[PDB]
């Protein structure tokens, strides 16, 4: 009799939902808890699996701990595991590659393995807009990144150098945070000043002066609306019925149909020239299978444009700022630098004279490497994927995370790895350089192997395109500060911790500097 014991399952079933409310919620808690527990337990017998960091709560995993100090997260796992292991973080399992093979293993992952849109669709689509980057198929994204490209060539950053010089200036001379004709020292928050440095510099040389011009009224805040739709929150909770997630949708429509107006105006009068990205997305948006891109698309295409440049830019500017506070000799280096290259002032500012900075450039550089912006990339896995010289296999639906900021970090790669030291960089000041074989995913020839341990751009079909324009930014705006000011920190402040829960890693503020004018009657002209 063996039966009899069915029976008794049959009982016991019965008798479990009879339980008192206090014992059933209490085994709804306790169920889930041991059975987590349990199944780690077996997990970690398959030798064809990663290590798995273990946790006690179910479903959220390790995420407190990675969320807050990813980095130190990371160097706890790979002292325990190695360089390749996963972890639960709400709901998914990420498995982690670090160092030089992981991004390999993760930048130049093929097409049909790991999927970045299905990874970040449901964050960037309800900021973007329908239609564009990760709402759409890779080869779309492939051409729409081809089509950017094409108002980011040195003939355009030759013009846009005077316009970001310009809004570099006016911004000096009317911001609250400055004001230079009347203040010849002051204190500033750089996460104030940088991000609206960015937006100014950025709108003024992609979007025109059209766009610019509408940043000085109440639209301005429109951008702020729609950044806080771009919030982690929004990665787990892509869509709750609060406030800022409609203040956001708002935003969305009403930026991308204030461009959508310029670009019908600009078509109706044939006014369409060669000035800026919305003038290049008019003349060329028409993809290989003949369809075009629809106005609402290159809309919300120059939203994620914008977007993409935004956060990155205004971070490495502010930690550019908040290392040189305490470094009044890279300071003093750098001045020298533009005196010698611009002949004391007497000079002006072109995209040329930008390539024979080299101090400049490696100071770029140098803070990319002890900040880069995005800590974790992802992909989602879409086929099993075996990892070289290993038995492990990563199933489809896992995630990948690969983190080039934390080999950025490592001694064995920079040695002395937490010291800013521009210096380090000396005969290799390039924003980055196809060591050797390349190879074109739709979007123009890039490097072929990712396995460079400094890897601020990333790699493969999904690298950033921004990056001359980003290094053309950054180095105008800082040869400017650098030949109008020096500044330091108020009495005992040093440079602050990065804040690595929000989308880039920013410094944690406030994080304040004091300015002084270099030349205290020098006086910015133009009106206001
Ligand atoms: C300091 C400045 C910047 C840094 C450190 C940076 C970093 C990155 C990285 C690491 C990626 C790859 C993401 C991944 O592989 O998952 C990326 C992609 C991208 N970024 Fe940048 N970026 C910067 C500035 C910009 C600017 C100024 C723009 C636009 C003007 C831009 C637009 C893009 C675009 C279009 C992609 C392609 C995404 C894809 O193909 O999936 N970025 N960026």
């Amino acid at each position: 009799i063996v039966g009899e014991a069915l029976e008794y399952v049959n009982i016991g079933l019965s008798h479990f939902l009879a339980l008192p409310l206090a014992q059933r919620i209490s085994l709804i808690i306790i169920i889930p808890f041991i059975y987590n527990i349990v199944w780690q337990l077996l997990y970690s017998l398959r030798k064809d699996r990663p290590p798995l960091v273990f946790y006690w709560i179910p479903w959220v995993g390790s995420a407190v701990v990675y969320g807050m100090k990813p980095y130190e997260f990371f160097e706890e796992c790979q002292k325990k595991y190695g360089d390749i292991f996963s972890f639960v973080l709400l709901g998914r399992v990420m498995t982690v590659y670090l160092g030089p093979k992981g991004h390999e293993f993760v930048f130049n992952a093929k097409l049909a393995d790991v999927s970045a849109e299905a990874a970040y669709a449901h964050l960037t689509t309800p900021v973007f807009g329908k239609g564009v980057i990760y709402d759409c198929p890779n080869s779309r994204l492939m051409e729409q990144k081809k089509f950017v490209k094409g108002a980011l060539t040195k003939e355009a950053f030759k013009s846009y150098v005077p316009l970001i010089a310009e809004e570099v200036y006016k911004y000096f001379r009317d911001s609250k945070n400055f004001r230079l004709n009347e203040r010849t020292t002051g204190t500033i928050d750089v996460m104030v000043t940088q991000p609206e440095m960015t937006i100014f510099t950025a709108s003024r040389s992609l979007l025109g002066k059209e766009m610019r011009a509408k940043l000085d009224t109440d639209f301005a805040y429109l951008y702020s609306d729609l950044d806080k739709g771009f919030t982690p929150i929004n990665f787990v909770f892509p869509n709750l019925p609060l406030e800022h997630y409609r203040k956001r949708d708002h935003a969305q429509k009403a930026i991308s149909g204030t461009y959508m107006s310029l670009i019908k105006e600009r078509r109706k009068n044939n006014d369409i020239q060669d000035r800026d990205l919305i003038d290049s997305l008019m003349k060329n948006s028409t993809y290989k299978d003949g369809v075009k891109m629809t106005d609402q698309e290159i809309a919300n295409l120059l939203i994620g444009v914008l977007m993409g440049g935004q956060h990155t830019s205004a971070a490495i500017s502010a930690w550019i700022l908040l290392h040189l506070a305490e470094r009044p000799d890279v300071q003093q280096e750098l001045y020298e630098e533009q005196m010698r290259v611009l002949d004391g002032g007497k000079k002006e500012l072109t995209y040329d004279l930008l390539q024979e900075m080299p101090l400049l450039n490696q100071t770029i550089k140098e803070t990319l490497r002890m900040h880069h912006p995005l800590h974790s990339l992802f992909r989602k896995v879409m086929k099993d994927m075996h990892v070289p010289n290993t038995s492990y296999v990563i199933p489809a639906g896992y995630h990948v995370l690969v983190s080039p900021g934390y080999t950025h970090l490592r001694d064995e790669y920079f040695p002395n790895a937490h010291q800013f030291n521009i210096h380090r960089w000396n005969n290799d000041s390039a924003s980055s350089y196809s060591v050797g074989e390349e190879v074109d995913y739709g979007f123009g020839a890039i490097s072929k192997g990712v396995s460079s341990p400094y890897l601020p751009f990333g790699g493969g079909r999904h690298r950033c395109i921004g990056e001359h324009f980003a290094y053309c930014q950054l180095g105008v705006l800082m040869s400017i500060f650098i030949r109008t000011l020096k500044w330091h920190y108020p009495e005992g402040k040093t440079v602050p911790p990065p804040d690595f829960t929000s989308m880039v890693t920013l410094p944690t503020g406030p994080a304040k500097i004091i300015w002084e004018k270099r030349n205290p009657e020098q006086k910015i002209g133009g009106r206001h």
